[PDB]
């Protein structure tokens, strides 16, 4: 199963649907169908009726429809290493952006047992906390079990990071990833964005309001950032498809990221 097909079908692109047809043809010895028989993405494919499938593919449509129902009832397991890398990719993107946007002087990293910074180049005082620190890193980790009822009046400077540290309730100045609502009342959902300050380079166009790059100030994303945006979106989809959700302090504002780009 190609990697994209391990995502829930709602995340499948038009090219993913076409690769699904080819996989299904070989796995089930079906009559070859033109790759454009289902010229749509997975969101659209889920809207078709079984009749629609039969009309589009008289020879294999019913089978394809049932295959889709089985995939929907029994999601495929994702790869732990790819999901690890995806989550780390998102973590670095989101925390890097938050620090650039709001210039927090301190980050309180709660639930980090290894004392590894996700954004090592940030100009910020990084502080680590964990209820069970790794013995080889405890010398620089505060042994602490966070509970809102006990600590809501602490860590009010800077920003708190809870990256899969599933506490009872998060304080208002937090960045959160949680694997699957009262825990989140002080926060808002974090919508998808991509931010990059790497140099633009020119050697399918990308149209998207969520590509926060110097070259998208004028709507003409460079090839380099187009590529990096699509790779980042793939990581983000793999993480959301696997059941993680991202939450953030309510003042988080992507226009603060657009303002990092200046006109000289
Ligand atoms: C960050 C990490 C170390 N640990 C991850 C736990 C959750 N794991 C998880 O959600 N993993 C996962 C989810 C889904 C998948 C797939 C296969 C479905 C994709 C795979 C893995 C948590 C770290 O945080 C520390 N911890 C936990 C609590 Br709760 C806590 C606390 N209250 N105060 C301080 N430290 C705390 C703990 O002591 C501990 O250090
Ligand atoms: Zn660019």
């Amino acid at each position: 199963l190609p990697a994209h097909l391990r995502l829930q079908p709602i995340y499948w692109s038009r090219d993913d649907v076409a690769q699904w047809l080819k996989w299904a043809e070989n796995e089930f010895s079906l009559r070859p169908i033109d790759s454009n028989t289902f010229e749509m993405n997975g969101k659209a494919l889920l809207l078709l009726t079984k009749e629609d499938f039969r009309y589009r593919s008289p020879h294999s449509g019913d089978e394809l429809y049932e295959l889709l129902q089985h995939i929907l009832a029994q999601p495929a397991a994702g790869d732990e290493l790819k999901i690890n890398a995806a989550c780390r990719k998102v973590q670095h993107m989101v925390v890097k952006a938050a620090l650039l946007a709001d210039k927090f002087p301190v980050l309180h990293d709660i639930g980090n047992p290894k004392a590894i910074k996700c954004v090592p180049q940030a100009d910020v005082e990084w502080k680590f906390y964990d209820a069970q620190p790794c013995s080889d890193k405890a010398y620089k980790i505060e042994e602490l079990f966070y509970s809102y009822a006990t600590h809501s009046d602490k860590f009010t400077d800077g920003v708190c990071l809870f990256w899969n540290c599933n506490v009872d309730r998060y304080p208002a100045n937090s960045i959160v990833c949680r694997f699957d609502k009262s825990a989140f009342v002080n926060l808002k959902q974090l919508p998808f964005f991509y931010y990059s300050d790497s140099p633009c380079e020119s050697h399918v166009p990308l149209k998207s309001a969520t590509c926060i790059t110097r070259c998208n100030l004028g709507g003409a994303v460079c090839r380099h950032h187009a590529n990096e945006y699509r790779l980042y979106l793939d990581a983000y989809n793999m993480m959301i498809s696997a059941g993680f959700s991202l939450w953030v302090y309510k003042q988080f504002d992507t226009y603060n990221l657009w303002n990092t780009f200046t006109r000289l």
